[PDB]
């Protein structure tokens, strides 16, 4: 309840009758939302928190057996909302949090009025007649890299993830990426890559906006199309006119426009 609010560094800011949850992705924490936040705070009550795997959350609270699937992250999210006494909200989440949001909307359809998914994929691994963008050997090489020299891995990965040449964004992402516990980073990455949400997408009742950039290193353009086609609710794909996996860091003013539009009516 209240302790969880402290453990996950929960914050509520802004004024408006409508509630939005901003849920960060891998390698970041809630500070990643800082640039888009001012566009929202006039019209919304905004909840921010850190995922348990965030570097800004004490690694002692991370349970390796518990967090071995995304449903545990969903537990934390639902427990946060119930603690804050929020009966209904819109959920915006990035990367792994998009996955968490999908699962939470299935668990508690009454709680989630709308989903906005950024850099979202149901499955990263390739399959028969499914292009996720990665092959088993490719991902294996990553795990080895994260395992052998983590900082070296992080140094190489951060600019690929940002993907546009935006030195300040690369730096901000590196701050929170390097500060992650290397073993927790690997674990989350292993959990995510073993996740296949394709089968449950049809169970989502909430209207969804899939936000897609021109180039995402972990998310092929065809995946956004797949989500729109297979999500059970009314779904639209919004395209950003710029590239990268972290548009809230790399082009926050552009992402804010799509968000303001997506959160207009839910
Ligand atoms: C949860 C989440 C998944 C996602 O892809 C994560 C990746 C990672 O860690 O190494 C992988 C890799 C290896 C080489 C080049 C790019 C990437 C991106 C892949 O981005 C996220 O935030």
């Amino acid at each position: 309840g209240a302790k969880l609010l402290q453990i996950l560094n929960v914050r509520v800011v802004g004024s408006g009758e409508r509630v939005v949850v901003l849920s960060h992705g891998f390698g970041t924490d809630q500070s990643a939302w800082s640039r888009v936040l001012p566009y929202l705070t006039r019209d919304h009550r905004v909840v921010l928190y850190d995922l348990v795997c965030a570097g800004s959350v004490n690694p002692d609270h991370f349970d390796f057996r518990r967090y071995d699937n995304l449903d545990a992250y969903v537990d934390d999210l639902l427990a946060i909302l119930d603690a804050l006494r929020i009966p209904r909200c819109a959920f915006v989440g990035h990367s792994v949090s998009a996955m968490i949001g999908i699962l939470a909307s299935i668990r508690r359809p009454d709680l989630f009025a709308k989903l906005v998914l950024i850099g979202a994929s149901p499955r990263f691994l390739n399959d028969s007649d499914y292009h996720g963008g990665f092959e088993l050997e490719e991902i294996q090489q990553v795990f080895d890299a994260m395992g052998a020299n983590y900082s070296a891995w992080a140094t190489g990965y951060a600019p690929l993830a940002v993907g546009a040449d935006v030195p300040a964004a690369v730096q901000e992402f590196s701050r929170t990426l390097f500060n992650m516990r290397p073993d927790i980073s690997l674990h989350v990455c292993q959990t995510v890559f073993k996740t296949d949400l394709r089968g449950v997408l049809g169970m989502v009742r909430a209207p969804c906006v899939v936000v897609q950039t021109t180039r995402d290193v972990s998310v092929p353009a065809s995946v956004a199309a797949y989500l729109k086609a297979h999500l059970g609710g009314r779904t639209t794909v919004e395209f950003l006119q710029t590239e990268g996996h972290l548009p809230h860091l790399s082009a926050p003013s552009l992402l804010a426009q799509v968000l303001r539009r997506a959160l207009a009516r839910y």
